[PDB]
RNA sequence: ACAGGUUUGGUCCUGGCCUUUCUAUUAAUUCUUAAUAAAAUUACACAUGCAAGUAUCCGCGCCCCGGUGAGAAUGCCCU
RNA sequence: CACGGGAAACAGCAGUGAUAAAAAUUAAGCCAUGAACGAAAGUUUGACUAAGUUAUAUUAAUUAGAGUUGGUAAAUCUCG
RNA sequence: AGAGUUAAAUUAUAACUAAGCUGUAAAAAGCCCUAGUUAAAAUAAAAUAACCCACGAAAGUGACUCUAAUAAUCCUGACACACGAUAGCUAGGACCCAAACUGGGAUUAGAUACCCCACUAUGCCUAGCCCUAAACCCAAAUAGUUACAUAACAAAACUAUUCGCCAGAGUACUACUCGCAACUGCCUAAAACUCAAAGGACUUGGCGGUGCUUCACAUCCACCUAGAGGAGCCUGUUCUAUAAUCGAUAAACCCCGAUAGACCUUACCAACCCUUGCCAAUUCAGCCUAUAUACCGCCAUCUUCAGCAAACCCUAAAAAG
RNA sequence: UAGAGUGCUUGAUUGAAUAAGGCCAUGAAGCACGCACACACCGCCCGUCACCCUCCUCAAGCAUGUAGUAAUAAAAAUAA
RNA sequence: AGUAAGGUCAGCUAAAUAAGCUAUCGGGCCCAUACCCCGAAAAUGUUGGUUAUACCCUUCCCGUACUACCA
RNA sequence: AUGACCCACCAAUCACA
C-alpha cells in the first residue's frame, strides 16, 4: 500500500557543474507533509505522472539533509537524466506500508 | 571369430564404435497343464509363534546344524 | 576385541515395517537320512523329508502369442 | 678451455669541398651537429678457401698463434651423475651495428601489420641461474645379412641381443599432485563430458593475387573509327499506384513471349447471368489452377570448344592410367 | 493488322581509319608446382564478442562421521 | 557571472569566382555485397549600417578553452 | 575483404505355353 508523506512544488531550475557534469537541479517548495531521501518519489505535471524513482541528490543550502520539513526549500537531483523538471511541476513523496493478507480460502468445515 | 556394418568425391592403410553368439536379473506384452531344479534388494528396524534337549536326580549336549557376505586384499597351495 | 559402554538385537523357519528395478507358506511330519541324549526300547530336532507358492530354467504335451520386414539381417503392400 | 693477436668493413673525431643527405612500387616523416673525399682508436663480427665434409656425446664448431686436450682391450643400461640451441633472469662491465617494445611517416574501410625513420630491452664480456626447441637426419644402441620380398609416399628389405616408448578422437604441452636457485616457470600428467569418427598416403577433377613458355586479331594492353552515359522525345524494366493478368528478369532479362493490347485479342477487375455445360457415346464434358524441382516438345549457354563413346587389350592392381 | 512501332527481317547505294607492336595489369592454351577444396574459391575455414545450457575445477567457510600411545599391578600370602 | 579567440554546408576545413574533404541520397564498378570511382542537393548564425569589395565595425544570439560561482 | 544451411547414385525387365 502507497500512503503519502510530502509534497512540493518546483519553483527555479538550475544547472550546476560538478565533477565536469551538468546536473539539472529542481528547487523545490515544500507544501504540504515532508520529504525524507530514503522513500521513493513520483513527479507530476498538471495531474499527469511524469516519473517513479529515487532521488540522487537531496541537499538544501549547501548542505545535505535527509529530512526536509513543511515550508523548508530544497534541492533536487534525480538520477534520470531524461527528467524534464519545468517551472509549476508538482512532487509526491511517498512510503509503502506492508499489508499481511491471510488466507482467502475458508474451509467450509 | 569364418566374420560383418560405419571415416572418403573416391581408393588404400591405420584406428575406434557397433552388429551377429551364450547366460542371469528386472520390466513391458502374452500365458493351458504337469514334473524337476532354483528361489536372490537390503550386516536397516522387527509384532507373534516355533527353531535344544535328553536322562532315575549327576551329567552330556545347546551358532554343531542352520544363516549371512559385513569386514579384511583378505588370501590359494604347502610346511 | 567386549572386561566395560551404547543399549535391549530373526544375518535360524516363517512372517512384518522401512527400503529397492527386485515380492515363496505366519504350512505338515519326525516316516527316511543326519545330529543330541539314553544301557535300552525311545524321545527331541523350522536340519531335513514330503508338500505349498512363482513362467526363473529345462523337459513333456493338452497350450498362441510376441518381435520384426531400408542396409548390416530372414521378411511389405495400400493408405495417412 | 684458457691466454695472446687482427685483415676487410664500420664509427667517435677533426680537415677540406658541396647544399642538400636518407628513403621507397611511389611518397612522407627523419637529418641537414648532414653528405663525398682524406685521416682514425674502441666495440662487434669473422669475404674467398668450402664444388670441402672434418671434429665433438649431443647442443655445437670453419680469422690467426701458442698452452692444455678429445673415457673404455670399446655389448645393452636408469628416474642416479654430468651436459644441453635460441630466448629469458640476477649482478657488474661493454655498445660499432642489429633490434622485440615504443614514438613518428605512409598504406588501408580499419592497420594496434606488411613498407620508411628513430630509439630501447636484448644480441657481447665476467660470474651465477634457467633446462626449453620442427633439441627432427621426425629413422633408438650394438652386431650382422642382401636371402624371402613391393599397401601408398618417403631415405630399399630384414635378422639377433637389449632398452625406451605406444591401447580411438577431442578435452589436454590442461586440472590436481611430488620435485626443482624455476613463483606468468619446467617437469610428471588425469577425469567428467563430447563425438562416431579422428588420423595416414594416394587418385581424378576443380582452383591458384604460383612459375615458365606460347598466344589474343575486334582483342586483353598499346592503338583506330562511330556511339552510349548529359537534352527532348519513343519504347521496356523497376518501383511506387490501382477493384484490376501472367511469363522473362547476371553473362544467358530489359522494342523480351508480342512479325504487335481501342472492342475483340484477354488470360485480369467489377457487376450481372448459365449449370451433362462445343463432341457419336460416356456418374461426364470443362479448367490460361499448382508444380518448368515430374516432363515431351522447342531453345539459351559454355561453343567455331574439341572432344564424347561402345567393343577389346595392357598395369608386381586398376580410385584410375 | 481493319487500322496501328522511332520495333523487327531483308535488299541496295556511297564508303573509311588503325593493326607490321606488347607480355607489366585482364583473359586463353600447354607444361611444371601447390591444395586442409570435391555443392569443387561464390570453396573451405580461425578467434573474440553476444544468446542460452551442460560438466569439471578452485573457493572464506559450514555441516556429518572418523581415533592414540606411557609405565604400572597382578604373584604373594594368611589361617588351619 | 567574467575572459579570450572565435561562428563559412549535417561534421571539419579553404578563401572572397561562395569552394574543397567526411556525412547524406543517386549513379557506376562487381556474379553480388562492401571498399573504391563519379554526380546531386547541401550556406558566411538573426538585428543595424555602409561603402569601388565584404573576410570592416555594431546589435541580438550562440557556443566553446579559461577562470570564478552555483541545490 | 566477404559469400546460412542443405543436394546426389543401394530398385528391377520384356516375350511365350
Ligand atoms: C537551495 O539551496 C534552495 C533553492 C531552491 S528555491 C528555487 N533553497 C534552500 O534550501
Ligand atoms: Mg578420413
Ligand atoms: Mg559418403
Ligand atoms: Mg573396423
Ligand atoms: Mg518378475
Ligand atoms: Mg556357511
Ligand atoms: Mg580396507
Ligand atoms: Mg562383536
Ligand atoms: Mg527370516
Ligand atoms: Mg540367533
Ligand atoms: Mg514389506
Ligand atoms: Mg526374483
Ligand atoms: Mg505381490
Ligand atoms: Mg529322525
Ligand atoms: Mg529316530
Ligand atoms: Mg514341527
Ligand atoms: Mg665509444
Ligand atoms: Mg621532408
Ligand atoms: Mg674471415
Ligand atoms: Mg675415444
Ligand atoms: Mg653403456
Ligand atoms: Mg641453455
Ligand atoms: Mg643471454
Ligand atoms: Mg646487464
Ligand atoms: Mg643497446
Ligand atoms: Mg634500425
Ligand atoms: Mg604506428
Ligand atoms: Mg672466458
Ligand atoms: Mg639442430
Ligand atoms: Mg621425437
Ligand atoms: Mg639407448
Ligand atoms: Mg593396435
Ligand atoms: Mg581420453
Ligand atoms: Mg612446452
Ligand atoms: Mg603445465
Ligand atoms: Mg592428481
Ligand atoms: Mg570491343
Ligand atoms: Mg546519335
Ligand atoms: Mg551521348
Ligand atoms: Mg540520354
Ligand atoms: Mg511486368
Ligand atoms: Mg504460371
Ligand atoms: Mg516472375
Ligand atoms: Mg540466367
Ligand atoms: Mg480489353
Ligand atoms: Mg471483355
Ligand atoms: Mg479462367
Ligand atoms: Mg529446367
Ligand atoms: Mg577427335
Ligand atoms: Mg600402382
Ligand atoms: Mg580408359
Ligand atoms: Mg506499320
Ligand atoms: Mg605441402
Ligand atoms: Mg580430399
Ligand atoms: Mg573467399
Ligand atoms: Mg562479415
Ligand atoms: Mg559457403
Amino acid at each position: 500500500e502507497e500512503h503519502p508523506v510530502g509534497e512540493a512544488s518546483i519553483l527555479a531550475t538550475f544547472s550546476v557543474t560538478e565533477g565536469k557534469k551538468k546536473v539539472p537541479v529542481a528547487g523545490c517548495r515544500v507544501q504540504k507533509g515532508q520529504l525524507e531521501k530514503q522513500k521513493k518519489f513520483k513527479l507530476t505535471r498538471n495531474g499527469h505522472v511524469i516519473w517513479k524513482g529515487s532521488l540522487t541528490s537531496l541537499k538544501h543550502h549547501k548542505d545535505d539533509i535527509s529530512i526536509v520539513k513543511t515550508g523548508m526549500d530544497c534541492g533536487l537531483s534525480l538520477d534520470e537524466d531524461n527528467m524534464e523538471f519545468q517551472v509549476g511541476d508538482r512532487i509526491v513523496c511517498y512510503e509503502e506500508k506492508q499489508i499481511q493478507a491471510k488466507t482467502s480460502w475458508d474451509p467450509g468445515f
